[PDB]
């Protein structure tokens, strides 16, 4: 289930569908970037959608997942390509599962 979650997650992250969001995401999943902080569904799908738009590459490893009751922790890496200079960044994603896994934290660390 876990890395089912995970593999989906790094799907939508390819496309920022709305309607896998709807799915992945809580409805008040908090996302910090930094100095930028996003709240719901609408500002995390606007956030990946930017990326998207802004990137030549965007690859996601999905690097560990731990799961410890109702919660599951993915660290994961994104690679962002642009006219050959490529970002390395790490994020912490919590979800809690409810059968039905969804995302509260997304942080970059």
């Amino acid at each position: 289930s876990a890395r089912k979650f995970a593999d989906e997650f790094r799907e939508m992250m390819k496309t920022g569908d709305s309607t896998k969001a709807d799915e992945l995401f809580d409805p008040n999943v908090r996302v910090e970037v930094g100095d930028k902080r996003y709240h719901g569904r609408e500002q995390a799908v606007d956030w990946i959608r930017h990326l998207v738009d802004r990137y030549d590459h965007i690859e996601i490893r999905i690097d560990h997942i731990t799961v410890r009751g109702d919660r599951i922790s993915i660290v994961f890496t994104v690679h962002y390509e642009k006219n050959g200079e490529t970002t390395y960044d790490r994020y912490v994603m919590v979800a809690v599962d409810r059968g039905r896994a969804q995302i509260k934290m997304l942080r970059k660390g």
